[PDB]
């Protein structure tokens, strides 16, 4: 233990994937942040061409955001199935970071993609049945009835199951897709307090430590372009 615990790296880890999808969202983009919470990507943003509006459900952590938010980001309060009925924004890039399966538990996954903005995407989202078990000091995820109880440091968060299988499925009707996990991230986080030395230390940590790999592998990573529009019917007629 030396600034290097498990809820440490994956924070990190998560840091890094964000990092890389915020910088390669297109320039010029209007982009919707969904579970834009306390604002963490908010100098992500600030430093790049981009029009920004971050939605959450939580008024206080939207109210940490404020204090310190950049001028190309917008803060409203209403869940994604309100905002998406009631904007007049068409979106050009969607990112939702550890939110997703949120809604997704009281939703049918097919209404969400559907209702999704016809735009590419960034979506981190954790897989509870790739999770359960791992007991670690930091990080602890445990089944619970029909919820999922998940501790990071000392936080006990509570979560519900939502269909993933059926998630994956819709999401394939929409767009190509392209499945990941945190593990594969190698880019290091943009976050000023993770220096170069450390990020190798974490690094070298994941490829010593069975625990941090699985934690890891069970932070699904999407990246999503949109199909070719209902006309694919002529490539089919290629048959
Ligand atoms: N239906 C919903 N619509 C929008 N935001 C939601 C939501 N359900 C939960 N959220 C918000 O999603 C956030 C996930 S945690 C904060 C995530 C933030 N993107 C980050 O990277 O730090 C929470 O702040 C929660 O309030
Ligand atoms: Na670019």
């Amino acid at each position: 233990k030396e600034s290097l615990t498990h809820a440490s790296v994956l924070s990190a880890y998560t840091a890094s994937y964000k990092t890389t999808a915020i910088k390669s969202i297109a320039d010029n983009a209007v982009v919707l942040d969904i579970g834009y919470g306390k604002g963490n990507d908010g100098p992500r943003y600030a430093v790049r061409p981009l029009t920004v509006t971050g939605i959450d459900t939580a008024a206080r952590m939207l109210a940490i955001a404020d204090q310190n938010k950049p001028e190309n980001v917008t803060l409203v309060k209403q869940g994604f199935f309100t905002h998406i009925t009631k904007t007049s924004n068409t979106y050009t890039h969607v990112i939702a970071f550890n939110s997703l399966h949120y809604p997704l538990a009281s939703s049918h996954p097919d209404t969400l993609v559907q209702r999704l903005p016809t735009c590419p995407a960034n979506i981190l989202i954790p897989c509870h049945h790739l999770l359960e078990g791992i007991q670690t000091p930091t990080y602890s995820v445990v089944k619970d009835e029909d919820m999922w109880c998940v501790k990071v440091t000392k936080n006990e968060f509570i979560e519900s199951s939502y269909n993933y299988d059926v998630f994956v499925k819709a999401l394939e009707s929409k767009y190509h897709v392209t499945i990941g996990s945190l593990l594969d991230c190698v880019e290091k986080p943009s976050t000023r307090s993770i220096t170069p030395t450390l990020w190798t230390a974490m690094r070298n940590f994941v490829n010593n430590d069975q625990e941090m790999q699985r934690i890891l592998s069970g932070y699904i990573t999407f990246n999503l372009t949109p199909l070719p529009p209902k006309v694919e019917i002529i490539n089919d007629w290629l048959d």
